[PDB]
Order: structure tokens, then C-alpha cells, then sequence
């Protein structure tokens, strides 16, 4: 797929499910059902994962970094991706949805070049606009 979404799942799920469906709808594809491999089950699938799209889109939720802090063993699945897409060189497209920047430092050091990714801030009112504009960030 052209396209790998992370995101947390009790923040950002519902605007995860909303790209998933727009992006597909304009010819873009995308990882579905990513959930069942974040387990140390399936780990190795879902890192090949985020390093099979070109596109890595991270949707910035209320919080959504927050389960990063202080995780200097890389156990929080969206920590692993981003983590993932930076050493890939992945085209990154970050998704503002209420996001309160944090200090970089309070982020662990391997993820903190996710912050300097220009981001789409996210509109209701204009929903498709921004699905065209995040189209246009698309490689």
C-alpha cells in the first residue's frame, strides 16, 4: 500500500478511519487493518509494514505523543512506526487534530525529528479540501 496511518487509537481512530476511507476513495492505498499486528506476535509485520509505504501519515490527536515520553525502550506502537518511518526516510505528513506542540526534549531523542515535519492542520468545515491538500503532500 501507498500509505501507512498511525495514530492513537483512543484519540485519533475516528480521523484514522476517515483518511483510510478518503484516501481510497481518491486512488490511494492504504493499510487497513494494522491493529491486529501491534503485538509482539506480529512485531516483525508491522514494522515491514510501515517500511512497505512510501507514505507514512500520522495523525496528531489530543495527547497523541504522550505514551512516547520516557518510553526509551520503544514498547509504544506508535513510537516503533514513527521511529520506523524517520530511519526509512519516509515522505512523514503529519495530521494536526487539536495537538498541543510539546518541547522536543521531553520526547524521546529517536523521535524528536518527527516535530520538525511541516503538519496539515485538520478542518471539519472544509474536509475535503484537506483531503485534497494531504493528497498534494502525498509522494
Amino acid at each position: 500500500p501507498d500509505v501507512f496511518i498511525s495514530y492513537r487509537r483512543n484519540s485519533g481512530s475516528q480521523l484514522a478511519s476517515l483518511l483510510k476511507v478518503h484516501l481510497q476513495l481518491h486512488g490511494f492505498s492504504v493499510f487497513i487493518d494494522v491493529e491486529k499486528l501491534e503485538a509482539p506476535k506480529f512485531e516483525d509485520k508491522l514494522i515491514q509494514s510501515v517500511m512497505g509505504a512510501r507514505n507514512f501519515v500520522l495523525v496528531l490527536s489530543p495527547g497523541a505523543l504522550d505514551k512516547c515520553m520516557q518510553d526509551h525502550d520503544c514498547k509504544d506502537w506508535v513510537h516503533k512506526e514513527i521511529v520506523t518511518a524517520l530511519s526509512c526516510g519516509k515522505n512523514i505528513v503529519p495530521i494536526i487534530d487539536g495537538f498541543e506542540w510539546p518541547e522536543p526534549q521531553v520526547l524521546p531523542e529517536d523521535m524528536q525529528a518527527v516535530l520538525t515535519f511541516n503538519g496539515i492542520k485538520w478542518s471539519h468545515e472544509y474536509q475535503e479540501a484537506t483531503i485534497e491538500k494531504i493528497i498534494r503532500f502525498l509522494q
